[PDB]
């Protein structure tokens, strides 16, 4: 499923991610824009690695779920990988918000610090009514 802006704001808040760990909801938005572009069934295999990033916040099968085929690899968010890539964001919103529990918070993802870091993403949820 690919959502659109203010559809996806309006969920996100809905499932309590606004400030979660200190995190904005707009800094949310900016995230899961610039990694799949609202889209849960992204995927994106790293040659590099061996690992793959799944669904609308790109969650990497090497820390976060399991796929099988990542090597040396755990399931932090006791998920199958696939539970990523559903319409529904529930579990997706539910491992994201492991991933910030640990100290690097919402810098886990490479893309934040380059796109949303210091920015001003008022833009992301601007006119959504959240
Ligand atoms: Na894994």
């Amino acid at each position: 499923k690919v959502f659109e802006r203010c559809e996806l704001a309006r969920v996100l808040k809905r499932l309590g991610m606004d400030g979660y760990r200190g995190i904005s909801l707009a800094n949310w938005m900016c995230l899961a824009k610039w990694e799949s572009g609202y889209n849960t069934r992204a995927t994106n295999y790293n040659a590099g690695d061996r690992s793959t990033d799944y669904g609308i916040f790109q969650i990497n099968s090497r820390y976060w779920c399991n796929d099988g085929k990542t090597p040396g690899a755990v399931n932090a968010c006791h998920l199958s990988c696939s539970a990523l890539l559903q319409d529904n964001i529930a579990d997706a919103v539910a491992c994201a918000k492991r991933v910030v529990r640990d100290p690097q918070g919402i810098r886990a993802w490479v893309a934040w610090r380059n796109r949303c870091q210091n920015r001003d993403v008022r833009q992301y949820v601007q006119g959504c009514g959240v």
